[PDB]
């Protein structure tokens, strides 16, 4: 005490942050505070080998694979987590959870009514139209290193028309209105299937695995033994369709994360 928890500026991570502080505060004597809008990853990781934070909240391994361990890319989920479990335990002394149960990846997004109108359902389809369309992305994809801009012109070969970088929140808007024909949002966002929008498969599998877990250092779990018992209450409890509407209750109704985590602990009955 007192646990500190870290959030990105990600709505599911302040949600999920709230969630775990209020049930860590429901379950045992332990006093909880998070520490939002951390930055890049790289910040994150520093932040929890230093002690700026006790429990990260939500990191995904596609990340920690190829941005923290500079790993050989892995394709599939399972293969990917567990290697990411036991690389986090070997060189750095951290417990990296079992997923919550979602993940969250970049995908391409597009209106259901352009989907129609260009006949696209892959990542692939996109290709022969490309140099027509306007693509929205993120604030750091473009010059991301791994799986970023650079590396998709490389596999799938098509150029944009335009690319256009913005807060992540705004893709969404910047779609729908047609203001973007089509942008790389983010797989948990709510705003996709409530927009009546639509994400492209990603055919040649450019985009590694993102399963969502929580991250704590033995220390800290050692000082506080009744924490394990805690956090596996949460683990599988979440799948990508549930976190897509936690996240809408932030993103689309305004709602404060901590409000919609304690609705969501309520319904559970915070897990017995």
């Amino acid at each position: 005490q007192t646990i500190k928890i870290g959030a990105q500026s990600m709505s599911e991570s302040e949600i999920i942050a709230s969630m775990q502080g209020q049930l860590i505060e429901h379950h045992t004597d332990l006093k909880t505070t998070t520490i939002k809008n951390l930055g890049s990853n790289a910040v994150q990781q520093q932040a929890l080998m230093n002690g700026e934070i006790d429990i990260a909240a939500t990191r995904y391994t596609g990340d920690a694979l190829t941005g923290t361990l500079r790993m050989e890319p892995e394709k599939d989920p399972d293969k990917a987590l567990a290697l990411t479990q036991r690389e986090f335990k070997k060189r750095y002394d951290l417990k990296w959870y079992d997923s919550y149960g979602f993940d969250n990846t970049y995908a391409f997004t597009v209106s259901k009514e352009l989907a129609d109108q260009y006949h696209l359902e892959t990542v692939s389809d996109v290709k022969k139209w490309a140099p027509q369309l306007k693509l929205g992305v993120d604030n750091y994809w473009m010059k991301l290193k791994g799986n970023g801009y650079q590396d998709f012109t490389k596999t799938y070969g098509m150029t944009f028309g335009g690319t256009y970088p913005m807060q992540i929140g705004l893709v969404y808007d910047a779609v729908k209105s047609g203001k973007m024909d089509i942008v790389l949002a983010y797989s948990t966002d709510g705003r996709i299937k409530s927009y009546g929008l639509k994400m492209l498969k990603d055919d040649k599998q450019f985009f590694p695995p993102y399963d969502c877990s929580p991250v704590v250092p033995e220390k800290v779990l050692k000082e506080h033994p009744e924490l394990e018992g805690i956090i596996k209450k949460m683990l599988g409890k979440i799948d990508t369709a549930t976190m897509q509407e936690l996240n809408y209750e932030v993103d689309g109704n305004l709602k404060e994360p901590s409000v919609v985590a304690k609705e969501y602990l309520e319904k559970h009955r915070y897990f017995e």
